[PDB]
């Protein structure tokens, strides 16, 4: 389930986190431009940079912590808080996250895994309602 | 203290994982006699190396689920066997995980950040016991 799900990605953090980023990126092509210099880069080109190497594993392994400190998929409202806060995350809004889990969501149906997508799906929407109660737009 | 310690390793958890890697291998050089890959090369030779960050990472991660399921830094002896019983680690003793965690100790004291330093001293004996109670010489 949802539990062991978070510990098969960490298994394997920084290939998951790569390819779940890049599966985003590559389902809304617009959201290459809140990044600077990914446009017009192909996926292997992405991977040797090193910006995108490192917020990919970062997101991840912050993600993978709000994940295991939820209770029944439902974040704490003091992550939800955290994430808003961020200064880098100055001009994003929730459809952002919620983008995001789609592709994740999507990623984990196709991988032949026995990943618990609908627990996944169910945190993606959770934490996106806790990040709007916290104050994102 | 404890628990937030493993929070803020695994945030960035490939950085630590190596930092830490090599300051023991620095201060224990026959320890590196059993990671023949690395031989011979400086730490920033290592760090360029894809392998030895993907090595350490995995291995890192173990480590913090071991501390996460310990009690009051008393890990579980299912962990201690499963250590013990993996083929990698054929031939090592309890003498070298001993050293591992002074390496680890010694780099959270010089860090200059809030580690509950204690308690991983504590959790590295508590380990090794466990070792020894599960089959390790
Ligand atoms: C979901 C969990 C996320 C976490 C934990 C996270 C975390 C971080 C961190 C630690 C940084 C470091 C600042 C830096 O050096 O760039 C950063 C920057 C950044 N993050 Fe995130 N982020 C997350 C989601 C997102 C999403 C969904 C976007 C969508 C656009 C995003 C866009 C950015 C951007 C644009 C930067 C600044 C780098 C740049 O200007 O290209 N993040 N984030
Ligand atoms: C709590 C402490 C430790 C944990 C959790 C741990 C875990 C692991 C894991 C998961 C691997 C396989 C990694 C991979 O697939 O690349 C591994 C390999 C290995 N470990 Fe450890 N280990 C620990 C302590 C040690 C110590 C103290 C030593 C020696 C001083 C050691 C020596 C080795 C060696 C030689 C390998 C083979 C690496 C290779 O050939 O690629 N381990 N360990």
């Amino acid at each position: 389930g949802f539990k062991q799900d978070i510990a098969t990605l960490r298994g394997d953090l920084r290939t998951y986190a790569q390819d779940i980023f890049l599966a985003f990126l590559n389902k809304y092509p617009d959201e290459k431009r809140n990044f600077k210099n990914y446009v017009g880069k192909s996926d292997q080109e992405l991977k040797s940079m090193a910006k995108f190497g490192d917020h990919t594993e970062k997101v991840f392994n912050l993600m993978m912590e709000v994940a295991d400190r939820a209770t029944d998929c439902v974040p704490l409202a003091s992550d939800a808080s955290t994430l808003v806060q961020m200064k880098q995350h100055s001009g994003l809004t929730t459809g952002n996250f919620e983008k995001l889990f789609v592709a994740l969501v999507e990623y984990m149906r196709a991988s032949g895994q026995s990943f618990d997508s609908q627990s996944w799906d169910r945190f993606g929407k959770n934490l996106v309602s806790a990040l709007s109660s916290a104050g994102m737009k």
